[PDB]
Order: structure tokens, then C-alpha cells, then sequence
């Protein structure tokens, strides 16, 4: 009937601003505060944040129409999806904050004229805050798991796309004195890394070398990587696809770190079968924005179709909740 | 509700983005079109025909009907329960994505009242013009053709304020033959393209164009052109007078600057009061919201008919719109 599809389509409009504000809200403080005490003050929000206030009621408003918030007064309380949208807010983050730009253009990135180039822009800095949260409220448990599993200790660890250089600090203070040795492709991302580190304390037991994981064999390390143990992997190993590159790469991972035990790698995956009208919450958007991108996005039994080929056995595998059909591998 | 009805409506949130923004991408790519014609199309088969990347194209059309705006069968695109509404408003889909989305996606960097100066927000401009051409034509045209029916009279010049595309003039033109045209558009880039289409359509004769502030019109030196005007249009900009006291001495300044003027007819959108959140219909919200972020005045319906005496108008006949969230048509002299 009119009236239902009407209402459907009012908030699949309304859900893109809601969408929106998500991400938004989270990096502003306002779902810390609401997980915090149940409410705010919108008119004291937008004060103590130095915030313009009418922007502010919008983004609250927004939230309210689709049922995450529920506006009382002069108040923001919970409302029934907010622990689920507040669970999930990072990916809304990365959506829309990291990814939007992507998604807006869509009618000038399908056509095949335009496919040449820089024919897409992310927001980098957008994209690394939301990966931060993602790294740690989907992937953390099945990572630290897998390094409780290790039946051995590390001595030197390499982190490939190391991003921040986090996961080789949370390894360190795990296992005081390991050396550890981050590659990363993006120059940017070694000098962020460096600083942390460095910050940190950690820049004598902690380095980083810039270099493309998909052409490890090039990587000049100071001979470094042949001291490695363990070896990790998170949130980039689609990039070694299509399958006859991952193969090679997997192959040359195992002779250039020829002392690694243990390669841990943790990656979302593309589904297979999923009804449309049931899709789980980033599966579309991971997917969809592949395939605009132009970049490859393996299934899970991809994944355990080509370890063999590429040199290296699967011992254990974690399944990771709620974050589309996510996994961490336990290779050797 | 169970955590089970959560987890599905924050998917339908978040699946909802996509759908969205696909909505104004399939409208531009001539989708939804080739849909309306044949209740399906062939997913390569239209990737093929407009020369488009498929895997992206199949992504366009699941994120449609990840939400029920079209439904996949094999190879195959069928319009589903929400086609027809989604169709129906599909501009202002595109609005909100193409045209407006960067604003809303810097949501975070837009609101911190430190960054407020300068220029702190874009919007692509050309995409804006895009889905305000449908706007126009698919929300004003009915009460815009209700109040020309009701003149009284024949006009036998009209000028349009904020002309854009010159599209009103034209279609005032083919009316009204032997009527001439006055269009005052800000934008050296909207007269441009208007002078392009009229003469393209044969009317370079009959409609001409100026650039000019609307807010400021007595620092329009147009040449008592503007003292043959005896019809005065202005759809979709209106908003830009206020605040108040600035809308009342722009009004005031329209009323000498066209002192043959018989029926003034202006258009817009309004902002709205006392809606419940969970019932906002369509359009509201980003008008709202985006209007906000932006810091530009909005006013409601209340406020422009408290405005027009002091102004120097009376308003004699209201036009409601089918629902543009809460957009009127005054019949004003
Ligand atoms: N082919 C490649 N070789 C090395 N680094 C890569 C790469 N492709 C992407 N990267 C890097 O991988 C990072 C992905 S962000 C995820 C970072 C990190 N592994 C974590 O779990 O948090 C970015 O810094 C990007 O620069
Ligand atoms: N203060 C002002 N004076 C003159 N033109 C203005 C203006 N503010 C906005 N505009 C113009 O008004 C147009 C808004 S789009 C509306 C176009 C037209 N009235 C229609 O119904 O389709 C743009 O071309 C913009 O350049
Ligand atoms: C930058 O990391 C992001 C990510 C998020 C979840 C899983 C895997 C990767 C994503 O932009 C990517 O690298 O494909
Ligand atoms: C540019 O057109 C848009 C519009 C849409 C509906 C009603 C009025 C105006 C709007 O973004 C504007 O405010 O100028
Ligand atoms: O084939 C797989 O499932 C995984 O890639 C790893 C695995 C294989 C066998 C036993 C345990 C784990
Ligand atoms: O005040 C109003 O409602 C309108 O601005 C115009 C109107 C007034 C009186 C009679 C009809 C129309
Ligand atoms: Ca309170
Ligand atoms: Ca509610
Ligand atoms: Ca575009
Ligand atoms: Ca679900
Ligand atoms: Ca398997
Ligand atoms: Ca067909
Ligand atoms: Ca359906
Ligand atoms: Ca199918
Ligand atoms: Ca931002
Ligand atoms: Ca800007
Ligand atoms: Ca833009
Ligand atoms: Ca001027
Ligand atoms: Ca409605
Ligand atoms: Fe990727
Ligand atoms: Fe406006």
C-alpha cells in the first residue's frame, strides 16, 4: 500500500542522515556520553563541546528518526538501537566519514571512460580513525587468542601494513623485549608510526621499513627479516588477490621471513548467498565498494582454497562476530 | 525490542546509505527509467548498453534492493514494493547524495563552531542544479500552473527571479505567446546556460537575462525593464531574503523596483514544526539539517505570512504542496 511505502521510503532517506550522524556523533563524544549516562543535555553538549547548536539538535534529530535516539525536551535519551548502532558505530564511520565520497560519486565511478587514474577519493585520516576502533572491537579477540595459542614466544615480530604501528605496541608490552618490524606502503603511515613509537617508548625495540607486502622480495630490511618468528597480517590481505598474486605473495612471504613459526592473518571477506533484504550491517558497503574501487575481495573459502598452493598450512581459524564474514587464520 | 529486531534495523541503516545514494546514481544513469518502461531490465545488458564497470553496477542495484526499491532474479532487475515512491522522489535523493552529501559527510568538521568561517562546507553545485531542474517541474509545477490560471489577467512581461536554466520563462513563453522574458539569476554560470537554451529552443528574441542580487535588486541597474514587468515569479529561493529584517526590506525594494507588477508569485520550501521525529516524511530532515550545518535562515510557513505586509504585499490566495515536507505557493500583490 501507498501509506507503508511512503513511510519506507521517508526513512531510508532519513536513515542516510541518521547514517551520517552516527560516525559523526561517535568521534564528537556524544555516544560516549549517552552510553555513559543514559542522556544528555543537548543545549549543554553543544556548549561544553563549542558546538553550533541548531547543527547539533539536526544531528540528534537525525538520529531520533530512525529510533537510536529519542528526544525528550531539552534532552537526548537511549533509545531502542542504540547499543547496536553504538556497537557497530565505526563502521557507519567508515561508510560515511571515510568512505562517503566514494559512495556520492557513484554515477561518475561506474562509467568504464572514467575508470583510469585517481578515479576515486577516500578520506585516509577518516578511514585510519574508523580502523582503529574496527582493528579493536572485531578483530582483538580472536588476534590475542591466536597469540595465546602460539606454543611459542616470539623473539621478532613483522606486522605487514602496520598502519600506526598499535598492534606491534600491544605485542611489545605483551611480551617485553621482542623487537618488532613494521612494513607499510604509505610513507605517511611510517612517519605517524615512527612518532607513536617514539612517543611511546618504544623506539629502540620498534621499527618500521616502507614497502609493498605484495612485492615483500623487493623489501630492503637490513637482513631484519630473516630474524622474524611471527609474523602478522590484519585487515589488508585482500590486497594480495587476485588468487595467482596471492599465490606468489604467500610464496614469497615464506622465503623472505624463513624463520617465521606462526603467520597470523585477519581479513573480512566477501559473502556468497546472502539474501538481499537480510544483508548484515558493512557487508554491502565492504563489497559494494570493492567492486567500485576495482579491487579484488576474496570469499572465505578462497581464502582456504590457495594457503597450500601458496606455501603455507592452515592450523586454526577464528570466526569474528559480526563484522560481515570476517576471520583470522593461524598459518605455519 | 529483542536484540534480534536491533541488529536488523541498524543494518537497515546502515543498508539504507547505500540504497540512497544509489537512488539519484540510477536516476542519472538511466536506470530507473529503462525500469519504469519495462518493469525489469537485464543486469549486463544495461551494464553493456551505457559501457559501465558490472561488478559496481550489480552493487547499485543490490544496495536498491537491500531496502525493497527493486528486487534481483537471476540476471535479472524487477521494481520492487517502494519502486514507485522511490522513483517518485528520486530527485531528491539525488539532492541529498550528489549534490549535498559532502556536507553531511563532514559532519564532524562542520559543527565545531571553530571551523564555522570561511568557506567550511561544499556542495557540488552541478549536481544541485541537476535534481532542482526536477524539483521544480515534478513539486512547484501544479499550484506554479494553479496561480498562472488564476491571474486575471495576461501577462506581457515576466521576470523570474533566480531564473536558473530559464526553464520557467520558457515554459512561461510557450503559454503566453509574444510574452517577454526577464531573468535575474546571481550566477554568471546559470545565465549562461540559459541564454544557451532559450536561444537553442528559438526564444532568444523574447527572453533575456541578467545577472543580478535578488536580496539587493535596486543595485540591478536593469534599464526599466523592470518597469514593463507586470508578472513577478520566484520559486525556490526565497528563503535567501531572510532573516526577517532583511526580507522585509527586500521585499519592500522589489515592490519599487517593479512598481507595474500585478501578481507576485513566490514558491518555496519552509521549515517545519512540531513533527515527530519518527514520522518525518521526506525531504524534511536534510532541508532542515542541511540548512543548519549551513547556517543559512530557514523560515517556517508562519513567518513568511507574518512578513508580507510590512513588506509592502498582501497576500491574496495559499498554495500547499504534495508534500515537499511543507512547500507553499503565495499569490502575492
Ligand atoms: N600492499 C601493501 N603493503 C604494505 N602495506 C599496505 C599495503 N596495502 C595497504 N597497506 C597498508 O595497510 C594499512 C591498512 S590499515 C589496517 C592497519 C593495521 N594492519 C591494523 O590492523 O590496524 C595502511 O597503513 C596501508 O598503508
Ligand atoms: N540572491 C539571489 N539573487 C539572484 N539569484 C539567486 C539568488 N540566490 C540564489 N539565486 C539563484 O537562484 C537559483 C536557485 S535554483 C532555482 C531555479 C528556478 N527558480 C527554478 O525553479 O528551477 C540559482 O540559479 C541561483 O543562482
Ligand atoms: C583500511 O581498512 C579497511 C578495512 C575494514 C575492515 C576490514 C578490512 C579492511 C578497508 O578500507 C580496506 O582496507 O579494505
Ligand atoms: C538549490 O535548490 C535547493 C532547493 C530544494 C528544494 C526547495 C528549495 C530549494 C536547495 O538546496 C536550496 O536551498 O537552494
Ligand atoms: O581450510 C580452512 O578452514 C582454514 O583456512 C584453516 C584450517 C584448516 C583446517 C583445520 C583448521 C583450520
Ligand atoms: O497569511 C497567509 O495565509 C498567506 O500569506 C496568504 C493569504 C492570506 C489570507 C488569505 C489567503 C492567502
Ligand atoms: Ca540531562
Ligand atoms: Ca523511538
Ligand atoms: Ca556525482
Ligand atoms: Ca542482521
Ligand atoms: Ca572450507
Ligand atoms: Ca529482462
Ligand atoms: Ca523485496
Ligand atoms: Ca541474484
Ligand atoms: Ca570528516
Ligand atoms: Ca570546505
Ligand atoms: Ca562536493
Ligand atoms: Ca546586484
Ligand atoms: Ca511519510
Ligand atoms: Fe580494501
Ligand atoms: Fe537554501
Amino acid at each position: 500500500s501507498e501509506a507503508q511505502a511512503r513511510r519506507a521510503v521517508a526513512d531510508i532517506f532519513n536513515s542516510t542522515l541518521a547514517s551520517s550522524a552516527i560516525g559523526a556523533a561517535w568521534e564528537l563524544g556524544a555516544l560516549d556520553e549517552l552510553r555513559e549516562n543514559g542522556k544528555l543535555d543537548v543545549s549543554d553538549f553543544a556548549v561544553r563541546h563549542d558546538l553550533h547548536e541548531p547543527a547539533v539538535v539536526g544531528m540528534f534529530t537525525a538520529l531520533a528518526s530512525v529510533g537510536i535516539v529519542r528526544r525528550e525536551g531539552a534532552t537526548v535519551v537511549v533509545g531502542p538501537y542504540f547499543d547496536e548502532a553504538n556497537h557497530h558505530r565505526s563502521l557507519f564511520h567508515w561508510l560515511n566519514q571515510g568512505s562517503g565520497e566514494l559512495f556520492r560519486r557513484m554515477p561518475q565511478v561506474l562509467p568504464n571512460e572514467n575508470r583510469t587514474g585517481k578515479f576515486y577519493q577516500l578520506d585516509a585520516g577518516a578511514i585510519s580513525y574508523a580502523c582503529r576502533e574496527i582493528s579493536e572491537r572485531y578483530f582483538d579477540p580472536a588476534f590475542w587468542a591466536a597469540v595465546d595459542g602460539l606454543g611459542y614466544t616470539p623473539t621478532t615480530v613483522a606486522d605487514l601494513g602496520s598502519g600506526s604501528g598499535e598492534r606491534l605496541i600491544q605485542i611489545a608490552r605483551r611480551f617485553p623485549g621482542v623487537r618488532g618490524l613494521g612494513v607499510d606502503i604509505a610513507d605517511g603511515a611510517i612517519a605517524m608510526a615512527e612518532k607513536e613509537v617514539a612517543a611511546k617508548g618504544f623506539g629502540d625495540q620498534i621499527s618500521f621499513v616502507r614497502g609493498d607486502a605484495r612485492t615483500i622480495d623487493q623489501v630492503s630490511a637490513r637482513g631484519e627479516f630473516a630474524e622474524v618468528d611471527l609474523l602478522t597480517c590484519f585487515m589488508m590481505g585482500h590486497a594480495f588477490w587476485p588468487r595467482e598474486n596471492c599465490v606468489q605473495t604467500l610464496r614469497k612471504l615464506r622465503a623472505a621471513f624463513p624463520n617465521v613459526r606462526r603467520f597470523l592473518l585477519g581479513d573480512a571477506t566477501r559473502t556468497v548467498g546472502i539474501p538481499d533484504r537480510e544483508l548484515p550491517v558493512f557487508t554491502l558497503g565492504f563489497e559494494f565498494g570493492h567492486d567500485m574501487m576495482g579491487e579484488y575481495l576474496p570469499t572465505l573459502d578462497e581464502w582456504d582454497g590457495v594457503f597450500e598452493e601458496g606455501g603455507w598450512r592452515c592450523v586454526k581459524k577464528h570466526a569474528i562476530d559480526s563484522l560481515s564474514v570476517s576471520v583470522v587464520f593461524e598459518l605455519e
